[PDB]
DNA sequence: TTT
């Protein structure tokens, strides 16, 4: 166990300056801020920890204020002495999720530079699916060392202490150990990270630079109108009441809108085919099947849809408004997805209905501040463009090249008719095929998504591959090397290890092969999106225009732009995104603006 | 992910 003998507690300036001096000449050093809250914008710095060498670490408490806390260097004094080191881009720091720490220092007007290594990201890039990338997991997996957990020194549940309440020495064991271990983790992973140029390229030029940019995005937050959401909520309550009646009115008596219990004894008991509908879900939905004619399942279907939306966004969002900023600050997770795409939580921006009227009403709540407008810059069907590239298909590429709708272009080729005549059903069919390929779906699954018989769908796929051969090759070639080397790469070098690529298991291995085909396109989209964020943020930081990047969701970047700078800014954002990222994939950036996110979306 |  870690005792009080392992690390020093710095309580005097002289000792701090001595450490600063050593830190200044160290090649790299681990750094971490201790605070009184997870909420970055409102958190107060409570202490700082540093590790200069394995086994050599210190904790500097500055704002522990429990009853009779011993004297500590003051926060302002510690920070003024540390500021130079922290803002020196030449002083390289190592840390665990430095995005957090960068933000905390930003509450004090300090701009952390030299953000060179993040062990969370080192781990993530080495093998995204190896397991969780939190430090407790990393310490165990890479060093067979069990770190003191936050719950171990602070407690659990509502009665969990905030770090400033923890005794100086106990706080030190926890924080200094974290610093020491972070440096050790770095010393083990960094050498590994260079066994391959692809992962190294992604780590160095994409993930690390993105660290401060995500901090800025999160800290900027988004402006949401609580009234709009509340009115939406009141309304949904009403509609839910109306819908519950129309359900009672279509049938007899009352009942819960829970199928396989009350519904099955209604819907089919009043004729229909016995199978219900799993809310398994996005492949088998008999409720909406019947919905095309049977009125009850259609209302049950919408009832649930609004119920989920209301309790997830309409009633939640307003409560996420931060009292200190009056804005909402989503949590971006940079090391969680298997493919490399950023994920978002509280709120989860990506689960807000795109093609739905209610989803749009939610986005109407994301408003621009006075004299500003919301600007949306989206990469039009980037993953389809990436496949065209990865497939080297002159046909798909040409379609994009002449600005034609690729779904109608594809239909014209598969069904063999003039582009102008392609019907909605045919476009819908080519669309299902195209997106089916990205997820590497089978002819049978496609049949289930287009409601056509098996082999009929296979008939369509054979025609597709015949008209677009380069796609089948890519797929065969990608499933191939996947088994050859156990992983697939993105254009930049990002890797997705596929352990079950030879699982001798049924589904599990089928899943691995699908991931093999998809990852390279979805992963390349992610690298492209991150590189865009980095390029735009660099311009923002350098030119200092009147714009804030406020969100990243799916394939779009969202901003607040001063109403009088819109055109010059829209132009610049547009050029940076489709011309200052990768030059090999045919990219198209759609830019829109409006008073709210829906207007610009 | 961080405190
Ligand atoms: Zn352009």
């Amino acid at each position: 166990m870690i005792s009080y003998d392992n690390y020093v507690t710095i309580l005097d300036e002289e000792t701090l300056k001595a450490w600063i001096a050593k830190l200044e000449k160290a090649p790299v050093f681990a750094f971490a801020t201790a605070t009184d809250s997870l909420d970055n914008i409102s958190a107060n710095l409570v202490g700082l920890s540093f590790a200069i060498e394995p086994g050599v670490a210190a904790y500097i408490p500055v704002a522990h204020d429990y009853l009779d806390a011993p004297d500590q260097i003051s926060r302002e004094r510690a920070l003024e002495l540390l500021k130079p080191l922290l803002e020196d881009e030449k002083a390289l720091k190592v840390g665990q999720n430095l995005k957090y720490d960068r933000g905390i220092l930003a509450n004090y007007g300090i701009e952390l530079r030299g953000i060179a290594f993040d062990t969370m990201l080192e781990s993530y890039i080495l093998n995204s699916v190896a397991g969780r990338h939190d430090m407790d997991s990393l310490a165990e997996r890479w060093l067979k060392h069990k770190t003191i957990t936050f719950e171990e020194i602070a407690g659990k549940g509502k009665n969990q202490l905030t770090f400033n309440q923890i005794a100086l020495e106990e706080a030190g064991r926890y924080a200094a150990e974290d610093a020491d271990v972070t440096l050790q983790l770095h010393l083990k992973m960094w050498p590994d990270l260079q066994k391959h140029k692809g992962p190294l390229n992604v780590f160095e030029n994409i993930e690390m630079p993105l660290v401060p940019v995500l901090s800025r995005i999160e800290r900027n937050g988004v402006k949401i109108d609580p009234k709009v959401l509340h009115n939406h909520s009141e309304e949904l309550t009403l509609r839910l009441a109306e819908l519950e009646k129309k359900a009672h009115e279509i049938a007899g008596e009352e009942f819960n809108l829970s199928s396989t219990k009350q519904l099955q004894t209604i819907l089919f008991e009043k004729q229909g085919i016995k199978p219900l509908k799993k809310t398994p879900s996005t492949s088998e939905e008999v409720l909406e099947e019947l919905a095309l004619d049977y009125p009850l399942p259609k209302v049950i279907l919408e009832y649930r849809g609004l119920a989920k939306l209301k309790s997830t966004y309409t009633d939640k969002l307003p409560l996420m408004i931060n009292p200190k900023t009056g804005r909402v600050h989503t949590s971006y997770h940079q090391a969680v997805t298997a493919t490399g795409r950023l994920s978002s939580t509280d709120p989860n921006l990506q689960n807000i209905p795109v093609r739905n009227e209610e989803g749009r009403r939610i986005r109407q709540a994301f408003i621009a501040p006075e004299d500003y407008v919301i600007v949306s810059a989206d990469y039009s069907q980037i993953e389809l463009r990436i496949m065209a590239h990865l497939s080297r298909d002159k046909g798909l590429l040409t379609a994009f090249a002449e600005g034609k709708d690729i779904h109608r272009a594809t239909a014209a080729e598969v069904f063999g008719l003039p582009l102008e005549t392609v019907t909605s059903e045919q476009r819908r069919s080519a669309k299902a095929i195209n997106f089916g390929l990205i997820y590497g779906m089978s002819a049978f699954g496609l049949a289930r998504q287009l409601n056509i018989p098996r082999k009929e769908a296979q008939k369509y796929m054979d025609l597709y591959f015949e008209r677009y051969p380069g796609v089948l090759e890519y797929m065969e070639r990608t499933r191939a090397q996947a088994k050859e080397q156990g992983y697939v790469e993105t254009l930049d070098g990002r890797r997705l290890y596929l352990p079950d690529i030879k699982s001798s298991n049924g589904a599990r291995r089928a899943a691995a092969e699908r991931a093999a085909i998809n990852a390279p396109m979805q992963g390349t989209a992610a690298d492209i999106i991150k590189r865009a964020m980095i390029a735009v943020d660099a311009w923002l930081q350098a030119e200092q225009p009147r714009v804030r990047m406020i969100m990243q969701v799916h394939d779009e970047l969202v901003f607040e732009v001063h109403k009088d700078d819109v055109d010059a800014v829209a132009k610049q954002i547009h050029q940076l995104m489709e011309n200052c990222t990768r030059l090999d994939v045919p990219l198209l950036v759609e830019v829109g603006s409006g008073e709210n996110w829906d207007q610009a979306h």
